[PDB]
């Protein structure tokens, strides 16, 4: 009886094996975007995605993660609020059985079709196992995605699903440019939080993109058709793999821009 999505194992359960669920820096949040404060003192980020490479991708049995090589100082997020240099090892999406759901943050109580997270590891802490025992761990880059106008860049990624439609299931995915998973602006909400599923560990300084990117119907409906069940297990789709707002507790939500 292992975590999930489900009415029996879902976000309203996980605090009996991970109490920290009930702690004080749990993710996500909704972004009121009235009271997050301009801060000055922010920088632009920096994200050098130009000699990221990719090697695999992983349905994981909650969602599917494209893997990075992280062996070399390659592909880094740095800046913004964040010290030191955060090297990228993987991406995965959350999203809705429907477009009006899927996103974990919210803005103004507004739920997005589907969240795109980034996630680095600070290299002060050797590896991504050690950084997630940290509290200034990770970094995720958080984008949120709408239907409207297909995203080219998301195409390669969407293609590979069918081969991976369950549990345990990974393919080789070299050379994917996640360059076209991000949007023109680079505007951001930051605060520090947690990872979003069980272990929830209070390690991750949110980036939130402020500017949306679109993808269409048919790329979001496609993640739609991915399994949470293993190969020959009675079929669960994919769906509804987002964790509700958590409450903000004592936080303050920065913002990067006017
Ligand atoms: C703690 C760990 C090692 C043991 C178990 C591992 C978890 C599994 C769940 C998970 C979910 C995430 O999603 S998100 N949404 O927070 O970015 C991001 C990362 C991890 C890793 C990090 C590394
Ligand atoms: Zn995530």
């Amino acid at each position: 009886h292992h975590w999930g999505y489900g009415k029996h194992n879902g976000p309203e359960h996980w605090h009996k094996d991970f109490p920290i669920a009930k702690g004080e820096r749990q993710s996500p949040v909704d972004i009121d975007t009235h009271t997050a404060k301009y801060d000055p003192s922010l920088k632009p980020l920096s994200v050098s995605y130009d000699q990221a490479t990719s090697l695999r991708i992983l349905n994981n049995g909650h969602a599917f993660n494209v893997e990075f090589d992280d062996s070399q100082d390659k592909a880094v997020l740095k800046g913004g609020p964040l010290d030191g240099t955060y090297r990228l090892i993987q991406f995965h999406f959350h999203w809705g059985s429907l477009d009006g759901q899927g996103s974990e943050h919210t803005v103004d109580k507004k739920k997005y079709a589907a969240e795109l997270h980034l996630v680095h590891w600070n290299t002060k802490y050797g590896d991504f196992g050690k950084a997630v025992q940290q509290p200034d761990g990770l970094a995720v880059l958080g984008i949120f995605l709408k239907v409207g106008s297909a995203k080219p860049g998301l195409q390669k990624v969407v293609d590979v699903l069918d081969s991976i439609k369950t549990k345990g299931k990974s393919a080789d995915f070299t050379n994917f440019d996640p360059r076209g998973l991000l949007p023109e602006s680079l505007d951001y909400w930051t605060y520090p939080g947690s990872l979003t599923t069980p272990p929830l560990l209070e390690c991750v300084t949110w980036i939130v993109l402020k500017e949306p990117i679109s993808v269409s119907s048919e790329q979001v409906l496609k993640f739609r058709k991915l399994n949470f069940n293993g190969e020959g297990e009675p079929e669960e789709l994919m769906v509804d793999n987002w964790r509700p707002a958590q409450p903000l507790k004592n936080r303050q939500i920065k913002a990067s821009f006017k």
